């Protein structure tokens, strides 16, 4: 009931960033909070879209329909990361679907919460507007500086960003399909394999709904070499 | 301004608004020329416009306590600045200054910012532009980077010529380091970079670079060593 965990998980989410201090909490007080199973759904494309989604646990999975009827996997997304945020502000129907990857937890926050706190204080938009430029341009300064890394170095990173701790052992769940991971990455489904037998020798097991990583230190040095 | 509103367009401050509103806020632009070292603004003064660089560089630095410039960014054609501090009124954390000569527009705050306080509709609009455009390149830094040093030059100097066929040539700063800086680059490696890029048929001067072939400079940053 106080969701102090879960609230402090949603603290690292795009949206909540985003926003000025003095108004997260009160907004964090309106959440609709649910679970999903494996394979259940959030929402389906076309639909009204009721909320900004925030994920706390777990994987999700957004998805197009294709005109012969196939589905397009556009993101996949996980602990403490937010989306639907655009389609929400301007109104739009859903342009994807939505599904549990993996059981998980979400802190859905209503549209009519955050758009009406907007359409009644401009000077609340204005401020997030403003962070949103700040972070746009150190984003852009980011691509501008990005340099290439082995595939492996690219699932390391990825691997210790999912821990959260500096030090220790760690457990960390992934999804039973892990070409989600590779779409995420930009890999291909090959080389994420070979990522992966790389990786053995830093102190990285990968069961088929988990990944184990011995230690952070070694992983974390084997991410930052030649 | 019609070429300078065009090129105008190409910024991030000007890409997130609402279609249908950019003209009005164009057409109350303050067009202004600087000459090499002029300064736009000092560090501490109050950010009454947003920037947008029409032509040529300039760069964005902080006085180190010890009393050194330290650059933090550069900026050229296309490209904004000052969005945040101006929404936010608050002074300005850096200086600027025209590393070349250079033409700026400069949109006045209170037009901006009184637009959004008549209708927050706008804002709502054009906040939604930018979370999508968070989301776009937040999913683009996760995905791996293959490209070589010299291909990013590559792409560097192919992104500043916003043509995608024949020659070009790029003003660049006289002072290599900006660019070095702008790219994450030791400035030994843009050396080496530009070395290899003669190969693609780029030869870069004193305040320019002089692309022979578009086309074949686009093949060499998209290869995956090379030849013509
Ligand atoms: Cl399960
Ligand atoms: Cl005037």
């Amino acid at each position: 009931m106080a969701h102090e965990a879960q609230k402090a998980i949603a603290r690292n989410s795009l949206l909540i960033r985003s926003l000025p201090e003095q108004h997260v909490d009160a907004l964090l007080s309106q959440a609709v909070w649910r679970s999903y199973d494996r394979g259940e759904t959030l929402f389906l494309q076309e639909e009204k879209a009721q909320a900004i989604h925030v994920v706390i646990d777990g994987w999700v999975k957004l998805f197009r329909m294709t005109p012969t009827g196939s589905e397009a996997v556009v993101s996949v997304f996980t602990r403490g990361e937010s989306f639907g945020e655009a389609v929400a502000l301007r109104n739009t129907p859903y342009p994807v679907s939505a599904e549990a990857v993996t059981p998980c937890e979400v802190m859905h926050i209503p549209s009519p919460v955050f758009v009406s706190l907007m359409r009644r204080d401009p000077e609340i938009c204005i401020s997030i507007l403003a962070t949103t430029f700040g972070h746009l341009h150190s984003l852009v300064a980011q691509l501008e500086q990005l340099k290439a890394q082995t595939g492996a170095q690219r699932v390391a990173e990825f691997l210790l960003e999912l821990c959260d701790c500096d030090t220790g052992a760690c457990e960390v769940t992934l999804p039973y399909d892990k070409m989600l991971i590779a779409g995420r990455l930009g890999m291909k489904p090959e080389s994420l394999s070979r990522a992966f037998s790389r990786l053995k020798a830093a102190g990285v097991t990968v069961k088929r709904n988990h990944a184990e990583i011995e230690d952070i230190a070694l992983l974390r040095d084997y991410a930052e070499s030649d």
